[PDB]
């Protein structure tokens, strides 16, 4: 799976930029747990600079949950990078996963740092706008430049339970250890 983002540098805030309207848009239909027709996806743009690598997740959920105790198992939206895109089974230095629930709550796997993550997250009718900013560790992109890269969405019921792991690379779950899932994304001027 390969997609593109364009350079540029939006403002964190949960407000949709004109600029993300200049960047192709991607789905999640990767299906790992539940079904497209009942369970939380997203429209995904993707931006990037020299610092940063910008994302713009609208997510599609009817129920917001935050009850358990696994971020997981939250409903909130994951970010995979793989900067040197070596697409290897286990995660490198730099390799990072993100995440970020409907409250704007930070959690983070391998590679995952506060210090690289800025996020703002502002609820819609039907669901969730998450709009982030990962900050390279590694790397200082330039044109054409090819990055490892998946986005999932967990979904998660009025009861506490996940119903849903939808993303846009892996159907399989294992984004979170597995950096050969992830799609490849080139950053494009
Ligand atoms: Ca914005
Ligand atoms: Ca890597
Ligand atoms: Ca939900």
């Amino acid at each position: 799976m390969v997609a593109t983002a364009k350079y540029g540098t939006p403002v964190i805030d949960g407000e949709i930029d004109e600029i993300w309207n200049t960047t192709e848009e991607i789905e999640t239909k990767a299906v790992a747990m539940g079904s497209l027709d009942k369970n939380a996806t997203a429209k995904v743009r993707v931006l990037w600079d020299e610092n940063y690598l910008y994302v713009l997740a609208i997510v599609k959920d009817p129920v917001l949950n935050k009850d358990n105790s696994n971020p997981w198992e939250q409903d909130s939206v994951e970010i995979f990078i793989d900067e040197n895109n070596h697409k290897t089974g286990y995660y490198e230095d730099d390799d990072a996963q993100f995440r970020v629930n409907y409250m704007n709550e930070q959690t983070f796997g391998t590679g995952g740092s506060p210090a690289r993550f800025k996020t703002a997250v502002k609820l819609i009718e039907g669901g969730y706008i998450v709009e982030a900013a990962i900050k390279w560790k590694t790397i200082k992109p330039t044109p054409n430049t090819v990055i490892g890269f998946n986005i999932q969405v967990n979904d998660a019921n009025e009861k506490g339970q996940r119903v849903g792991i939808i993303s846009w690379s892996d159907p399989t779950n294992n984004s979170w250890r597995d950096p050969s899932k992830f799609g490849n994304l080139r950053l494009i001027k």
